[PDB]
């Protein structure tokens, strides 16, 4: 027969695995919708458009696969600007397919057209192309998959004309092909791998930093074999945490951020490898808190750029991380000769656990509900049956100091972008990941940032997604507000109040459960409530503004242990 | 003594004579905002960076000034993408003040760093730049609002690194400059204003159209004296037709969309003077639906692409629209003998009244409230104590059909970009600019448009906004569905229904006034209930589905009136 | 009948009225060139695109027209980079032509396909496009022109896939329209022109400054009238000379550079009047050598971010050049009471002729010819029937030491891009456009310099144009190995020799006139001589090194008198 552009847009997804497209709709990206409607595809569509995006990336990130996230002509795609330059940087392998203004009514200052969106999205995206010729839609939406999906993970244009999607061919004129891409990632050579090997056995302290890129191809039973092989503690930063969740619990070191004072207790590690974790800001920079100088550092990334960018390293391989950790179980099947780590593996809970007590000690709930506290509440229900995804300023980093003690089924926090309100997003799509698992989603953000996406629960509700929004309301911009006094001078705070309404009485409004709480068992009966029961809710929780996380004086560059 | 960088912009700004700037707080640019706290220059912030901007687009409108625009590094910059997208298209003279990454800390994996702010922002604005220096700041700051007041007026990007924000440095050592730049545009060469005047005196059914660019200037007086001595009718597209107000009745044709159906009363306009007008989505692009290939044409506009772009025309000069109009009624201040066009002018009038006869007839409202009695509903209260804003789908098409017949002091419609939403940005920021004046401010909106923008009847609370918020409630995105249900077919309808939520409940939420309207009766009570309080009102109005706007079926090419 | 996409362009460029191309072939630009043979407008084919790059700017520069180049995709792009970037610095109205890959090859790894040529062009450009429609051509062709054309005028890039050009459609189906767009610029508003009239009449001390938009315009009737008004002298940065030789000598200031030792004679000008000048390069930036501080300056400029960008101004005006010189002769036929300026104006010519004779003083020709002596030899040549090209490094900071005082037909010196062996291009380009004139060229380079176009010569024996190239060899790269020892070190000069080559043996081996000079009189014999003859010739100048143009110790802020 004769299908029409957006036909071949959708069996090209279908093609590939897709069965989910997050998106909100408009006149120039129908003929998508037309086809998804044949094909019977879900198109969960939300209220903005970067709500859809950001749900495209915890969808991607929650179920390990590539998002698609579908936006219209103009303001379709400028809204959708920050979910792309989030899963830039956060390495977010995701589609982005948005309509422009058709090629044949090009520079007639028609509606939605004129803006260049491929210039927008170049120094944001891994590939962005805008489409010519219908026929090059099969080909070049699978180029566009492609390109997302191998590594380094990250977001990905494909700008569709209208004039190119209604356009219609003959079935027989084109061709679509499979995703014809290996599942299995490039390994290091048999001499480096041999020669991290080598350092590894010498190391008397040695210690693995996952990074997000262990997380995009979770390549957990050959990880599992390794540590079972080699005895050797395991960190992570924020995306890595989910793949520490099938490790014995002494091989558990939990975030990355607990390498801090490891130093001040003269028993800094000997050796680091880092295996998708970047010098970046979760790895304390090219400071040396997290990563000592001193140490012998062994990176793999698949990006040669990011390879001792911020300290000099010791060797540096270009790879996959999941394809290297397969060629790491596979080499130590026949060493056998690795030392007993137990007196390094003791400290290393030591070090931790001292730091949840040292919180646990400072920490008074006697006026209003410390917000270390609410933390401990929620722990109390984290399992490989819950994904939690963070959001906000203060709220999120007093859940790291809970989080390395329990194991995630997912965990999804903020990227170097650090971007406030992409918690909505991020956890919706997260929770449609979650429906084929039976995970259930948790949202734990803002009062602030809930502001951004808060239209959503509309979204929660139409589409009938059980997930559970927990803000934690100090009724301000917290980490902000901080920064005033803390930076600048005690008398002088502007711009960051926010001392006015009920959260949950808009999520009523919108026809979720509304809760209230303040009080620690308040909380807890009411997360209990919601987890029960098998729709949307949303907690507003009363928790103190003054107290200050051991995490915000990391880093500004002080010592909060001193 | 010695300042920061931030003081220095917070100077430079005073000294171009800014009275409110809109941002949202982040550390990256809290310098600024401790500068203008000191200076009691006010900073209204919202919850979404981007509705901060439309903040600014719509102080910049309605304001006939400069709006300034604040964000934070990263999320900040990219969220406030779509304001500088539709100022782009607009032409709204907006200065948008980012912050970024740190110079010193400049590729490291930092936070909210490392996306080329400027790159991204390069198609959307007339300049772009990031500042390398702390004593360039008062430079380039003057520098850029020049560049964004200067016709064509457009937004202008400054990023400012928080390392040179923070930076500190003696008073003296540099210069806060003056604004020199001349308010009165540039005109004509007298004899191509001389072939102009000739051609009008020989025209038998003269017309003037309006565009963005005439309301920028504001001039009036020299308007009225041109009309009133030509005696030539003036149409205006969205953003013009704020200039039609001070002026006589007969001589005022309305919206440039009634030249509709003059063709079909062969009563076609023989010349028409565009004056800032531009040839495309307004002006029915080059079709000759408004503007006849057959007419004598003369076009103004400060950008010389945009002459006869996209038709022919018999003259096409470049200059200021405003100063255009000076030299207009200076050539046209001796002239005696200009014909009577009161046969044509009564003409128009009529032709433009029996339009608004053929649609009231056509509309019953007895089952659901119809969308265009609704409309009525807020014409009765429009004068030039009032200016309305509006953003949704169908309903602003529906709005247009009444906005011809009052006289509005800010008429703030979708620019080129269309995208659903901006409108309660723009809708604040034009009541800032309205406190002022003394004017009052109404938005009205759809139901999909209010929920990109509904947290900011959190603003509206906060800063005491009595911005009255209409939203035409159709319980579906109602443009794009009647694309679907027209033109695709009637059972294949998909992601576009929105059949969920109290709206007016949210208000209440965040401390509005609450109204849930549904009759003509209800609605008007409402209406004027709201407007005698000096407080920030909903009103959630239930308005039918199924009728077609003129202008829907008109925009597609086809006869409405068949 | 059907023509081609590329007659499509032809036909648009002579409705413009484009006597001349500039361009090398490829296959993808093959049919504009069918078009030109099928039509009669000369191609002329260099042996590098950038040498057709600048040729094209100086036919526009020298013609007071415009310039159209013509390269080919892919090398032919990016081989014309180049000459584009000089245009844009230098404000030259240039329509840059490009042929691009095949829309329908699209990323299919083609030959001359890949490379993103508008990208690439964008911050070099007013405009850049890519044609998507062969329909399409005619109009953005057309509005490709006018975007150059208007003030201030600049390069435009438009990009014509093969694909496109190939095409064919029916004649009669798309209109080639006609360049509707007035020669006569905006004019200032006339509350401005009589305060910047009555300040001018105020003045002690006045000067006038005419930058590149003067000559673009090229108002010379108006100019005389208004100095032979007010009678107030006038200078001019290099592309400003060309207007000055149509006034009475004693109003000749000359070039701009002569008002630096005017301070230390307590004779810095009271007020001064700025007529397209920009602050930067050529008028001593925002440091006040040239342009005082004590004074009152008013500026005007197309562009507003001129107006006052590196000093304060008193008075700055948005208009066109051209426009304004017009308004000003005009507002002068009726003051009739402007001041005797004779003391100033002969003070001016002192300063300027004690300068003069002040370097004649210091130069010494024994031991080999000194390059001011040498180009004095040339300016016994030049006048109203002469353009004159300057390109290399100190051979041109020694012409302008000669040039203020000899009126030529056209000068055409280096822009703020001040890249080395543009020469060629320009100048070759500038004897097509001096052809109808009647005028010679002569080009003034380097040794250098002419080594980068140095094939051209061969285009100016194949095409018959009778170019005469004159190189003041210095043996090496002049400018920067006397940066090497005068500010690095006496003994440490490196990679800036050029001990090699007989330039005159070259030019001979590709038929052109070959002339071996070393002193005064053997190189006024044969300037001479070559210049009776109707033939392209090459003179081979041996020239001091040792000298020190006074410019070269004026632009490191030192001072070469006192
Ligand atoms: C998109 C975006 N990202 C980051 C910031 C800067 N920022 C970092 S933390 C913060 C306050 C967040 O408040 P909230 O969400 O309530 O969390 P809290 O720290 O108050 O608990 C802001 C404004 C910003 N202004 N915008
Ligand atoms: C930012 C943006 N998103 C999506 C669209 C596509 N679109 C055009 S009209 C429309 C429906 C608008 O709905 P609503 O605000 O309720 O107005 P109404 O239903 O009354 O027409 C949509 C989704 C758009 N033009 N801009
Ligand atoms: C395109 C380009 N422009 C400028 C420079 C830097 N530069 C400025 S002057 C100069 C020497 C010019 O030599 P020549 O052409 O012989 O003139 P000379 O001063 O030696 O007489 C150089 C290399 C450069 N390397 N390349
Ligand atoms: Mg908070
Ligand atoms: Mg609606
Ligand atoms: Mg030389």
């Amino acid at each position: 027969a004769m299908i029409t552009g957006g036909e071949l847009v959708v069996r090209t997804l279908i093609k590939a695995g897709v069965e989910h497209l997050f998106g909100l709709h408009g006149i120039h990206i129908d003929t998508i919708f037309q086809a998804c409607l044949d094909h019977d595809v879900p198109i969960i569509d939300t209220r903005h458009e970067a709500a859809a995006g950001h749900a495209a990336e915890g969808y991607a990130r929650a179920g390990a696969k590539l998002g698609v996230a579908l936006v219209t002509a103009g303001g379709g795609f400028t809204n959708a600007v920050t979910p792309i330059a989030n899963a830039w940087l956060d390495r977010t392998p995701v589609l982005f397919l948005t309509g422009s203004g058709a090629l044949r009514d090009d520079e007639t200052n028609t509606l939605q057209a004129g803006i260049d969106q491929v210039a927008m999205a170049a120094p944001i995206t891994k590939w962005a192309h805008r489409v010519m010729a219908t026929e090059h839609i099969p080909r070049l939406v699978m180029q566009a998959i492609r390109a997302a999906l191998s590594a380094p993970r990250g977001p990905v244009l494909l700008d569709l004309p209208w004039d190119i999607l209604m356009n219609q061919i003959d079935e027989d004129s084109v061709i679509i092909p499979d995703l014809v891409l290996s599942a299995h990632g490039a390994r290091p050579d048999p001499a480096d791998l041999d020669q991290a090997l080598a350092l590894l056995r010498k190391a008397e302290r040695p210690v693995i930093v996952l990074g997000s890129e262990a997380s995009r191809t979770a390549r957990k039973t050959a990880l599992s074999a390794f540590v079972a092989a080699t005895g050797v503690p395991v960190f992570a930063d924020y995306e890595g945490l989910s793949m520490l969740s099938g490790l014995p619990d002494a091989m558990r070191g939990g975030l990355v951020q607990n390498l801090y004072s490891f130093a001040k207790a003269d028993a800094a590690p000997d050796l680091v490898l880092m295996l998708g974790a970047r010098f970046g800001l979760n790895t304390g920079h090219g400071s040396g808190q997290l990563i000592p100088h001193s140490a012998q550092v062994i990176q793999v990334d698949p990006d040669a750029c990011e390879l001792g960018r911020l300290q000099g390293i010791a060797l540096g391989i270009v790879a996959d991380v999941g394809g290297t950790i397969e060629a790491l179980a596979q080499a130590t099947a026949q060493d056998a000769a690795w030392p007993d780590r137990g007196d390094w593996c003791a400290k290393v809970t030591d070090l931790a656990q001292e730091r949840y007590a040292s919180i646990a000690a400072k920490s008074s709930s006697e006026h209003a509900l410390h917000p270390f506290h609410a933390s401990q509440v929620i722990a109390k229900h984290v399992d490989a049956g819950v994904t939690v995804v963070a959001d906000g300023g203060l709220t999120y980093l007093w859940l790291s100091e809970v989080m390395s003690r329990v194991k995630p089924g997912g965990f999804l926090c903020h990227g170097y972008l650090n971007s406030m309100g992409v918690g909505f997003g991020t956890a919706l799509g997260a929770q449609v990941a979650d429906l084929e698992a039976g995970r259930r989603t948790i949202l734990v953000t803002g009062d602030g940032s809930v502001g951004y996406s808060i239209g959503e629960f509309d979204t929660l509700v139409r589409k009938q997604l059980p997930l559970i929004v927990i803000i934690m309301n100090n009724q301000s911009w917290g980490w902000t507000l901080h920064f005033q006094q803390l930076a600048v001078g005690p008398n002088r705070v502007t711009g960051t109040r926010l001392e006015n309404g009920s959260y949950h009485g808009v999520a009523a409004a919108f026809g979720a459960d509304g809760y209230h709480v303040d009080s620690v068992e308040s909380f807890s009966a009411a997360l209990a409530q919601a987890l029960a029961h098998n729709r949307p809710a949303c907690i507003n929780v009363a928790v103190a503004l003054d107290p200050i996380p051991p995490e915000e004086l990391i880093l500004i560059g002080m010592d909060p242990f001193a």
